[PDB]
DNA sequence: AAACTATGCATGCTCTACTGCTTCTGATCTAGTCGACT
């Protein structure tokens, strides 16, 4: 016998790897919540793909996740304590 | 010598093909709106 499972799968780069991954890990509200801090408070673009800066033309990628949330000054949280 | 017949020719008409130019039509590429999803 057999079961249908639905499945997601996404490709993307090294350099944008880590962007990737929080904006999967994390749930729906937490990823909405998170977007809107960024944009409002420190008046960055946060997407699946990078960070922006519209004053300062420039992206500022990372080389690990947890320098996304280092340099939003916030707090590093675990995957586990992300449910919105 | 005159009447009838014969050939001969020309021109307008009809059709079928042939070629080239012009216009219409069918196939192929994108903006917007709604919806689906993560």
């Amino acid at each position: 016998s057999w079961k249908a499972v639905r499945v997601d799968l996404v490709v993307a780069p090294v350099s944008q790897f880590p962007f990737a991954l929080l904006g999967w890990t994390g749930s729906k509200l937490f990823q909405r919540e998170l977007r809107r801090f960024s944009r409002k408070e420190k008046g960055l673009w946060l997407n699946s793909h990078g960070l922006f800066d519209p004053e300062q033309k420039t992206f500022f990628q990372a080389a690990s996740e947890e320098d996304i949330f280092r340099h939003l000054g916030l707090e590093y949280l675990p995957p586990e304590q992300r449910n919105a």
